[PDB]
């Protein structure tokens, strides 16, 4: 039936099931099969409780378990173009047990799979044990770890945000991989710019087994196989075209300046936190203090650190600063130095997150609190996890450099490896340290003041400093444009311009 099977009942199955219907808009909608061990009723009032547009997409609901597969064959595994393994909201260690069960019994199907498994996970310490199982069928979401990965992104530039909820999501533009075999041979310089409604950020080599390079090499010829990756608003409204005009690209060098390190404030003991701190010390300049404000003793800390896999004296970049008290509590929070933190995450800690429904509530005190600080001490980024979307969306009060992450960008995230299974090797990379990463870079390097040039211009240049410009802010617009698609239109640009760009260092 080359449908959609969702395993599992959570809270990000509703926004899961938005994202989906976002994508089948551009084939009039598809069917997605849910199967939990909650009644038929019970799931199906759920999903008439949702008041967003379906579009064309239906959802069916049954009562049975993923683990039996007499079940998994009513609603039809085999043929299902997509298996995603739902991870639950409670015991992260007894979430990915069920996980790893479910993806024996699929291993396990002998009619075969026509489609790949998705699966959630919760500790990031459980996740090498399931790509060993089901191997190839299978790509794995650690949700715990990504969710922190993002943090750590938006919390050293702001507005990135804003541009990583367009991008995740389906909403605006996205990710696509498609065969042009017309650009064969053709050099990627000129295959940047060949495209009218797309900006072309990698290409799958062929010879390498399909490897997805992002940011390849401009004098790199596409071999026959080969498979290119831009940013596009759905899988059918980008396609190549011809080369367009020079518009004149020779700006000078514009070397980069010195980086200054910063100080930053995490909230609360999230579990695995030494996962986020080797991401911290990857970004951050030499000299940086990260200050750790928990309930935790500082003596014990350095224990669970130890036995987490992080070397604190292998740590060079950041100078641990710990601190004690409680996060919900004012008397605590004002002592700190709230005015000299570059950027403060609100992390949700591990001792409340084994049932959600408190965890949020010490991150919500622990939110509101810093703010009414920030203003009543008057004689900073702040990125909070709130897991629960409902509740995000009462607080977002998004502004910029105020943002509140979700499981909605989990569920965003699911659904983006659902629909193209090489895109999860894509955001691995962009939430990684290594290689690539998505920064948000000033006009200056780009151009003089006042200069009027069009997008392939501009998209031009950043070649020389080895970059994808993908969009940009205009010096007055709350959001950022992605992929424009009047690119062969000269305007007047400004310094106080950015520029969306896909560089690495």
């Amino acid at each position: 039936r080359n449908h959609v099977l969702i395993l599992g009942w959570s809270d990000k199955l509703g926004s899961l099931l938005k994202q989906l219907a976002i994508a089948n808009k551009s084939v009039g909608g598809g069917v997605i099969v849910v199967l939990a061990e909650k009644e038929k009723e019970e799931m199906e009032m759920d999903i008439a409780k949702l008041e967003f547009d379906f579009m064309g997409t239906s959802v069916i609901c049954r009562s049975g378990s993923p683990l039996i597969l007499a079940d998994l064959k009513k609603v039809s595994v085999s043929k299902a173009r997509a298996i995603i393994v739902l991870a639950a909201d409670e015991n992260a260690d007894q979430s990915d047990a069920r996980a790893l069960r479910v993806v024996l019994s699929l291993a396990g199907v002998k009619e075969g799979l026509r489609g790949h498994v998705v699966v959630e996970m919760s500790d990031l310490d459980n996740e090498p044990l399931v790509k060993l199982v089901g191997g190839e069928l299978i790509e794995t979401v650690v949700a715990h770890d990504v969710i922190g990965r993002l943090m750590i992104q938006c919390a050293l530039q702001p507005g990135l945000a804003q541009i990583w909820e367009d991008i995740l999501g389906f909403e605006n533009a996205e990710f696509y991989i498609k065969r042009w075999p017309e650009l064969d041979d053709l050099l990627f310089k000129d295959i940047l710019i060949s495209f009218p409604d797309a900006i072309p950020c990698g290409v799958k080599v062929a010879a390498d087994g399909g490897k997805i390079v992002i940011n390849p090499d401009d004098n790199y010829v596409l071999r026959d196989g080969d498979e290119v990756l831009v940013i596009a608003e759905d899988d059918d409204t980008y396609a190549p075209g011809p080369l367009p005009e020079v518009r004149k690209g020779y700006f000078p060098r514009i070397r980069d300046p010195p980086k200054y390190p910063e100080k930053i404030l995490f909230c609360g003991w999230r579990r695995d936190i030494d996962d986020m701190i080797m991401v911290l010390e990857a970004f951050l300049a030499p000299g940086s203090e990260l200050w750790m404000f928990n309930e935790v003793p500082e003596k014990e800390r350095e224990r669970k650190l130890a036995a987490g896999e992080l070397d604190v004296f292998g740590l060079e970049n950041i100078k641990l600063v710990h601190r004690e008290g409680n996060a919900v509590i004012r008397r605590h929070l004002e002592s700190l130095p709230l005015e000299t933190f570059d950027s403060i995450l609100i992390l949700a800690d591990e001792s409340v997150e084994d049932s959600v429904a408190h965890s949020d509530s010490r991150s919500l005190a622990t939110l509101l609190l810093i703010r009414d600080i920030q203003s009543r001490r008057l004689p900073s980024i702040i990125i909070s996890e709130i897991l629960d979307s409902r509740t995000r969306n009462l607080v977002s009060v998004s502004r910029i450099s105020d943002y509140v992450l979700s499981n909605e960008l989990v569920s965003m995230a699911l659904a983006m490896v659902a629909e193209d299974k090489q895109i999860n090797r894509v955001l691995e990379e962009l939430f990684a340290e290594e290689g690539n990463e998505m920064c948000i870079k000033p006009a200056e390097f780009y151009l003089f003041d006042q200069e009027e040039l069009c997008f392939y211009d501009i998209m031009i240049r950043g070649r020389t400093r080895k970059e994808i410009v993908i969009g940009y802010r205009l010096a007055n617009q709350e959001r950022a444009i992605i992929n424009p698609s009047e690119k062969s239109v000269p305007r007047k640009w400004s310094l106080d311009d950015v520029f969306v760009v896909l560089a690495s260092g």
